[PDB]
């Protein structure tokens, strides 16, 4: 309706991290097609998927798949594209690889060759590069993002958007000081969309369910919505969230009303996070009982 896409994050499958391979049902879960279903009828037109490298590529990013986990991958993207509705492929990696910062482009390309392989002919399939990238070199960060364009393109999935992340958590808030090198990503396609993340606590962590204040959405995306104009680039906000409480139901509608003005620019956001295993997540928008899903919800429908 207001954008071209929004969306919620399903988490699940990046769950215990420090458990790898891991089992899954056990220290990891992919998200149910049934609640995915539920919020698609509710208008949600993109959902992102996070999973981990190592769990899909073990021991060698330039290695091969791991059928069993890539399976559940292409299970849920298919859930999800089968409906209409755009799939984010998230490697939600902090731009490491074994808790070891990926300095290898060559070996990152690869990897996205590999990957994208599996959904070239499907063009509802978005992908993002990597999660946070964070405490890095700044150029490596740029190397990284482009590499993984190379891979992509290579692999003939020349029909798909590409999310591409920055450096400093890939935050808004700090966008333009840290990442204006990032305007030079090159994209045959031309299908680049810049993805930037934005809480709303103190620290910008998105750990806290207060918010700074009624405006703080807005303060934080202004200077990034200024950079993404002045360099002709179109943007998303891919995690986004915010406690349930009025502080915070303001500053999420002040930042979305914000958005729709300048969506010559903003293409959209993604709230953080649905999923199965949420449970009483301060932030779950996992129907039907998560309270974001029953007191955030709500307040989103003008846009959908």
């Amino acid at each position: 309706k207001v954008f071209q896409w929004f969306g919620s994050n399903e988490s699940g499958a990046e769950f215990g991290s420090q458990n790898l391979p891991g089992v899954e049902g056990k220290d990891y879960i992919w998200p149910d097609p049934n609640t995915i279903d539920t919020l698609i009828s509710k208008g949600m037109n993109i959902f992102r998927v996070p999973f981990m490298m190592e769990r899909l590529v073990p021991n060698s990013m330039t290695g091969s798949p791991d059928p069993n986990y890539l399976a559940d991958l292409i299970a849920t993207v298919n859930a999800i594209t089968q409906k209409g509705a755009y799939a984010v492929v998230d490697p939600h990696n902090y731009g490491r690889y074994y808790n070891s910062i990926i300095s290898s482009p060559s070996d990152f390309q690869t990897f996205w060759k590999t990957v994208a392989s599996q959904f070239a002919s499907n063009p509802l399939v978005i992908f993002d590069t990597n999660n946070e990238y964070h405490d890095m070199d700044q150029t490596l960060v740029l190397n990284l993002n482009q590499a993984a364009i190379d891979g992509i393109r290579s692999a003939g999935a020349t029909s798909q958007y590409i999310f591409v992340e920055g450096n400093s958590w890939t935050g808004a808030w700090t966008w333009t000081n840290v990442n204006d090198n990032m305007k030079s990503l090159t994209d045959p396609s031309d299908k680049i969309i810049y993805e930037m993340h934005q809480y709303l606590d103190s620290d910008g962590s998105g750990t806290s369910a207060t918010c700074v204040s009624s405006t703080i959405g807005q303060e934080r995306i202004t200077s990034a919505t200024q950079w993404l104009r002045a360099n002709g680039k179109k943007g998303i906000i891919g995690e986004f969230a915010g406690g349930a409480n009025d502080v915070c139901e303001t500053a999420i509608t002040g930042m979305l009303d914000y958005m729709a003005q300048n969506t010559d620019v903003w293409t959209g956001a993604i709230w953080w996070a649905a999923g199965p295993w949420w449970g009483d997540y301060i932030f779950s928008m996992e129907p039907d009982n998560g309270i974001a899903y029953q007191q955030i919800l709500p307040i989103l429908t003008p846009y959908l």
